[PDB]
């Protein structure tokens, strides 16, 4: 059931039918910590460049074509997610990733072998590498992909949403809310064309943060001087995953010391992530409250019904979407404290807090891509407003009474507030009631001093 | 103009009418960083601590009886706050507090000098000392202090307003709300009892950190070693200090070594702090959504008029207070990740961050304490609650269909609340009009079962 | 392929091999954000309050012995991990755990179905329950458990081994280290001594937690108010709880409203763990700082080796213990952020971030507790120590001039400090060269005052 | 000593010769928290705000041109700081900075009254402006004035002497640092270009986020619709303030109900500066640790001296500076988490967190541009390496060996590399006291494979 294998610290038994060896397999012994190893993007991330590696050193002559070839196949597969079950590593490793970037060598040894090919994982498949370079650049390379192919497009897809929303609501009036008290009209369209805003200030915030996201370590080697690895390795390895995933934005780092002495490329984007975990905070809390009821609340929407609300009270339906939303917001918030805490505590050539630094940012990446997209199809595109209740408040409301006061005076349109809160009426209807109407004020005049929609002063 | 004072490093201008020396303006000139220095509390603690090592010096024949008299009556005038101006140091200098102790012990030597007493600021003033126990020591007697005289109380203060509001409350039946939504009845009383736990449950927190936050690094000297002190410098000093601020909870450190390379203590009580603040935000938040409104909120309360929150709005008046609570709260957070940094941060005998942490935690005392007050007494004692209003809010929830599960299930009483809706009709007629009452549920069975004051169970 | 299911808000298609039912499944199809669900823990305390719950039901007559007893039957299989493979609903899901509530109901239901008993899944399943008391008294359960069972005694293995490092390097003096410049002599002992008493305070915390951690809001039902469960439900199920889990820290909430409308209790237990992961960062600190180099570091003590760390740098080996403690406190310090934003956003009658506070507790919680027992067995039992060059270090600090404050006063101290400095010479000579024997200090009393291991000041 | 003045809700005794009136002394006996106000940048901002203002109200014809006037010369006068103790208002007050914007009015109000000119502090001094647009608008011309006048250049200083110290010591050969164990060669200046990097990099950070923190909600009034102000009155106070600041960066809201129901562009303000604290961490412990000793640590490089270290250990020096820096990075840390708090929190029409986030950011602005200026003068400038004990342990590093396997075989490398360390002696004496020197290897040849310089690859 197990067999051996051999490292630079002697003899290790290891499972029969996996396709690690004795470095992995002193790994496993040594981190049984969370039980989680490497996400699909990170293995998929390694795959990506032990295969643009190998062509870079088959192109300079460094490495036989066959070897080449070998690693190409074997890599690809990885990429693809075929043997994510052979990465058992977990997370919480040396801090450098070593022992994972060791996992990727080991694994494509073993492939290749399956096919005729002897490859030595360190002479041939780490060849013109380190661990120090290689598990940053595979990271940045996952980070930057989550940044441009999932995450953009999925707040783009939420923004979208909340601007239709923005555009059907236009001329839907209420009454505004400042300190949670009752204030002058506002449109239901005005306030989702903020949330609109703050989603995207949030994609603008994830581009601007990309120019330094995308900086890879790749040819710095062991300390960041690039010894052991050909001058034109980081960048002729950029310009193969640049050719091969279509990512733009992926480069070669300004400084070579600073890209492995420092992660604060990751420290940057997951400040622009919690950035937009604090604004779908406020989008989703005013979603629920505004749903809010249906008796005892503020009853101004409605939201699609999801699952049964409760497993005692029947009938009862509850904002389960902008609950999972403040739920991410807070893991979101949380990971942030812990990329930043990993971030500050590098020490001369190498920041030592990268699997973990990893781990959190593509978690955020994960959720908030998956978040926005449920929240913006299954929560905000089917959001129905009672618009007839809105309009009814805000015609209803004291704050409106001020444009009466050049024609009846300032205590007798606060004489109208009361008495209008008093009767539930509207102000319109009071004013009618106290037999304001005459040569002072006709209800032609009234009707255009009490217009709730132009005081909204809508588009 | 200025004068020349000197150091083992060499000479320093000083201003002609100060009374801290060369070490002092050195630090003056090295940290202009944020413009404060330390805070009244601080300035008692090293006050009381100067005093208590010049008294034990003496008691142990160290010191000449008349230095350490001079020294008692300087170090009595400082914990007195009558040489505030006289400390000028930033907060964010050398991280042992180092420079604040030259501080204390170069204005000691001047008050006395006044006085026609001649002391060495380090030989005399710092005398069984260093700045590695001394300055962590007033720290955590200035925390321990803002605990057990000041904080403790205030958050009493808070509880009993909150608990005399749940006794009066007791029987104001509303809606309960689960996920912002229409749930069975309770009443204002049991909410404000929930609000009163949350602040007895603040004070048991605190009081469980004492025996760790009140542990004293005084005695250990550089390192924890206690190397140039008498072996029993600390239990002496510690017991001056208890007799003199009759804070029993002042004690001696289990291990000298933690004491000084870890402020582990301070981790812990802002910890508590930081929970606390958990628990004002969600009372702060539920009672100025209890006031919303009044036509567009919840209008369940009034909260008492403190000041008029708009001109052009006229009448409209905000719940000011609960807004203070919710934003000392997001301090005390913010303060509380910052200690937490800091205390980490350690390195072999000493950790230098104690003025950057001895900010933080006594500053999230001293917002907690007072904002728990005003809370109490501006506040909460005012609030008067809409009882018609809210014993209409639990008779309109759909989900007072809950009691009778057990009569006709959960799927039939679903079916209930969905066409009561619907139709825009009582949860009583839709049982009728659906054809439930029988064997399993009479009409005196459900008239009892549908009580909404009965349903809360007070 | 599929089979239909109902609940009250119509017909859903769940697979056909699937235990759960309708409300899983729409819980599956709502929450597709982190992939991941509950952990081992989580169902073992979903599971064991099922039973207790049926066993005080049929105790006071309220459910059929049969249906009681086919639900503690397929609830002790769920406790026992028969079942994990059947609750796949994401953490990210409604904030008050209704939906994994559901789960284990549905699950139950199907599994006393294949033994001839027909039991509904709220009616039978969730009697005198709600989601709102039980999810998060299941939660407080696996906390409670998580410190009680694991954590405390992970603890102590780290303090004994931290302790018993004390005592065999009790004598092995150095010098002393403040703001990392040569300070006066210390042991290796000492220093160990206090990371032991950190670890020991740590428990200590834990411990003074425990009070809240252990209270549990069953038989508050939806509000708190106990709506539709016996007046004593409470207690007689912690009661249960107790006989059956040997946790007496399980206790009923002092107020049942607090229980439902707060989790005070995890920002509680949060802020010890975050304690304890600041502590651990200092000891892996030093420790790694102790064992650096060896030329270019302190070169103190020797780490055990646990893997091979370079193929560049022959025999190169890493302190990847320390790093693997430093990364888990910075993923205790996120985890501590994300509960106490969760904890502070509850609205009226309910928290609804339990499941996110759920996840990052017990993380917490299992991160420190397997880091520890690997920290105190893997790294601390087998550290040694370089005695020949701990001495010679004490020997080498300038700051052994302390001691002679008393004869020579502060400023004489410091010019023979500087001097022996700037003329290479010992304390000793410079104390010789600058005239200081005589009568307030003989070359007896100098020589005494100078040992190293007395200025230790060793017990 | 005290005088009465009158609100819409009563009597109002006042300090007698203090400028603030009802409302004012009102706010001063509803908040006595902090017991700290408004900073002078804050009062600045505000009064630079009430004079543009005014000059709009007089240009539109709504404000007769003597009231503007002695608006305009009170406002001035504020804004120089001439009245800062007339501020006396707690941070910890209401939530939209309504009291401060009320104490700026009747501080303008009663420097007027003096002149002989009345004014009214709502109709005249807040005319077509409210406390919801006016206190953000204050806040972020001051977050910007502090980022663009204060932080930019403070921070490019920093950034100027890392750069000279990295050209200084351009051929300064070391030993690498990773895992704070023995690497390959590097120069002090690689690591000093480094830092240089992070500093460069965080510049950019600080000009990423101006775009959104330059953005001003003046105009928007009460709830962001602009009821009550002219249609252009934000374009126009804009211009104005352009004009005499030269604050180009300022502009009026993309959206201007996102400009007032939320502060993202103070969170993502925070998430700069909390990246800058982050890279100063590293580069503040790395200099503390290169001048660690002089005799038991790494003693690499020499800080200058800045006061004497301690009160009982004479001759001691510590590194004063470094502990600065690091200590205002934990405090930015924390401020940052208390601004993002503060963002995520406000509800429909406005944010009530304004004063709290407002002290946080501009304190944690201050505090890196005061220390970074400190560390560049004090610190950085004055450095000194010492270059034949960097060079030496380079030269003794067994990591150096490697180069040598073409010539002796990788066995003899290493008995080389484990004699040097036993001996103390550089690689190149090993080699000749092995008697290695022959046919196989010339002495010029071991010159050229033991380059340390040339395998550090300096530019």
């Amino acid at each position: 059931n197990y067999r051996i294998e051999h490292d630079t610290m002697g003899e290790v038994r290891v499972p029969a039918k996996a396709l690690w060896r004795a470095q992995t397999q002193r790994a496993v012994e040594n981190f049984p910590i969370s039980g989680r190893g490497l996400e699909r993007t990170q293995i998929r991330a390694l795959g990506l460049l032990k295969g643009a590696c190998a062509q870079v050193n088959s192109d300079l002559g460094l490495l036989a074509p066959e070897k080449a070839d070998a690693i190409i196949a074997a890599a690809a597969e990885i990429a693809d997610g075929q043997h994510d079950d052979q990465f058992p590593i977990d997370v919480f490793q040396t801090g450098s990733g070593t022992s994972s970037n060791m996992n990727t060598n080991e694994v494509i040894a073993s492939i290749a072998a399956k096919g005729g090919v002897t490859l030595h994982p360190n002479d041939d498949v780490n060849m013109s590498q380190s661990s120090n370079d290689t598990f940053p650049t595979a990271t940045h390379i996952a980070a930057t992909e989550a940044a441009v192919a999932h995450l953009i497009p999925a707040l783009q897809q939420l923004h979208d949403a909340l601007a239709a929303k923005a555009l059907d609501w236009h001329t839907v009036v209420k009454s505004g809310r400042t300190h949670l008290m009752d204030a002058v009209p506002v449109t239901l369209g005005q306030e989702f064309s903020g949330y609109a805003r703050q989603i995207e200030a949030g994609i603008e915030r994830v581009r601007a943060c990309l120019p330094r996201l995308g900086e890879l370590a790749i040819g710095g080697t062991a300390v960041g001087t690039g010894l052991n690895a050909p001058d034109d390795f980081g960048v002729r390895v950029v310009a193969v995953l640049v050719a091969q995933t279509g990512l733009s934005e992926l480069r070669t780092a300004a400084n070579s010391f600073e890209a492995q002495a420092a992660r604060d490329g990751l420290v940057e984007a997951s400040g622009a992530l919690r950035t937009i975990a604090v604004s779908l905070t406020k989008i989703a809390n005013d979603i629920r409250w505004m749903g809010s009821g249906p008796l005892t609340g503020l009853a101004e929407i409605q939201l699609p019904d999801l699952q049964p609300g409760s497993s005692i009270m029947p009938g009862k339906v509850n904002p389960v979407l902008p609950e999972a939303v403040t739920q991410v917001a807070a893991q979101v918030i949380g990971n942030d404290a812990a990329i930043a805490w990993g971030g500050a505590n590098g020490a001369f050539e190498l920041n030592v807090y990268i699997p973990m630094m990893a781990r959190n940012i593509l978690e955020s990446f994960k959720l908030l891509t998956n978040v926005s997209r449920l929240f913006a199809q299954r929560c905000i595109a089917g959001l129905t407003a009672n618009v007839e209740h809105l309009r009814r408040l805000a015609e209803s409301s004291p704050s409106i009474v001020t444009p009466l006061n050049s024609a009846i005076g300032y205590e007798e349109a606060a004489a109208v507030a009361k008495q209008a809160l008093k009767e539930r009426k509207t102000i319109r209807q009071t004013v009618i009631d106290r037999g304001l109407i005459g040569d002072r004020l006709s209800i032609e005049d009234l009707d255009r001093r009490l217009d709730v929609l132009a005081m909204a002063k809508a588009e």
